[PDB]
């Protein structure tokens, strides 16, 4: 099936816990995959305008590890619950993708999660101003804008609202799209 196929593909790129013990400042992100109308989508947030770090920007749910977290996946799930109400019974963590190094002292670990078909986002307004879905296939033929620097623009056909997706968030989306959709019969 579509979902079994996605997981089998994703597992071949799982790096494991290899890098997770290194002595960095540590953050995790969840890349939430949602099936809708016969196709896979990614779920994104727009961060609240009142946050210190990157207010108003499009990003995946995530944040800083704390001492309660058993491992890096736990950080990602704790943060996804706090930001959009996603509960643990509603997500299957499938793998851990290549982590991102930044500012010489920080390591960000992305986890791909399959989301339950009855989940509905309850955005917490102190952290998240908006929640939206993008079809995974958009990332193979995006609408690119040059700020010189590559920015994606996505317009939701439901309401005509345009979103800008960039940086690490945009890089990870393209990666997940390549992994799951490359080389497929129609
Ligand atoms: N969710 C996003 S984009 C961020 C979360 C945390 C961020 C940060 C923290 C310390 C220094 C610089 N940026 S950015
Ligand atoms: N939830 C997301 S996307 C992030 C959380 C942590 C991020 C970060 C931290 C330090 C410097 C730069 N970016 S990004």
């Amino acid at each position: 099936s579509m979902l079994d196929d996605a997981k089998a593909r994703l597992r071949k790129y799982d790096i494991g816990g290899k890098y997770s013990h290194l002595p960095y400042n540590k953050y995790s992100v969840l890349l939430p995959l949602v099936a809708k109308e016969g196709k896979l989508h990614l779920l994104f947030t727009v961060r609240s305008e009142k946050l210190r770090r990157a207010p108003g920007e499009v990003c995946f749910p995530g944040g800083k590890r704390d001492p309660t977290d058993m491992d890096d996946a736990a950080t990602a799930l704790r943060e996804a619950q706090e930001e959009v109400g996603l509960r643990p019974h509603q997500v299957e963590v499938v793998c851990c993708l290549v982590p991102c190094l930044i500012d010489t002292d920080t390591l960000i670990t992305p986890f791909v999660g399959l989301i339950d078909h009855n989940f509905q986002a309850q955005p917490n307004p102190a952290e998240v101003k908006d929640v939206f879905l993008v079809p995974l296939a958009y990332f193979l033929h995006p609408q690119v804008h040059d700020q010189i620097n590559h920015i994606f623009e996505y317009t939701n056909p439901e309401d005509g609202v345009t979103y800008q997706i960039k940086g690490m968030t945009a890089n990870l989306a393209v990666l997940v799209a390549f992994i799951i959709l490359e080389k497929k019969p129609t």
